[PDB]
């Protein structure tokens, strides 16, 4: 309630999007991820990049559902020779680690009236998988679920 997300000097922001709930249960319970083979590039690419100046976060939401399910920070790089089959479906090739720091459900109201320059003005609720979101919409968002309640 403006006690959160303020000096967020630096760092990057970017959407989640998973047609598996079963794979963002599995994330919150052993603190890793894994996207697209492009998605994971451009993840690898900004947490590579930010040397570690800034954060990256990952804003969760299971397609379908209506709701942002939470805020996680990237934690590493990328590794792409891993275990296969870990996930919902052998597709999903790699891993990096996370730290979760809200598993909540926020409504898609209260985010729709948010908007991304970067994305032609869509809502930031309209979003695919590993849409980056520009700083200043992405502190209003996380400002947003960080405080909302049921
Ligand atoms: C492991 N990750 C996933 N699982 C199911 C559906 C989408 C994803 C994704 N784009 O990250
Ligand atoms: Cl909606």
């Amino acid at each position: 309630e403006n006690l959160y997300f303020q000096h967020m000097k630096h760092g990057r922001v970017f959407i989640i999007k998973s047609y598996s709930e079963d794979d963002i249960h599995r994330s919150i319970k052993y603190n890793i991820w894994c996207s697209t083979e492009h998605g994971n590039k451009r993840l690898d690419a900004a947490y590579r990049s930010m040397n570690g100046k800034g954060p990256v976060y990952l804003l969760f939401s299971v397609n379908g559902s209506g709701h942002f399910c939470g805020v996680a920070e990237m934690k590493s790089a990328v590794d792409y020779n891993t275990c296969a089959g870990v996930w919902s479906q052998d597709k999903w090739k790699g891993r990096f680690d996370v730290r979760w720091i809200f598993v909540k459900d926020v409504p898609n109201s209260q985010l729709r009236h948010i908007r991304l320059e970067n994305n032609e003005n869509k809502p930031v609720t309209n979003s695919r998988d590993t849409q980056e979101v520009p700083l200043e919409k992405a502190k209003q968002v996380l400002k947003i679920i960080a405080s909302y309640k049921h």
